[PDB]
């Protein structure tokens, strides 16, 4: 079991964000 803290990164966009 390896102890290490998750980071979502999003591929497609930074994940289905609105562009501004």
């Amino acid at each position: 079991m390896i102890k290490s803290a998750f980071l979502p990164t999003g591929a497609f966009k930074a994940d289905r964000y609105k562009s501004h």
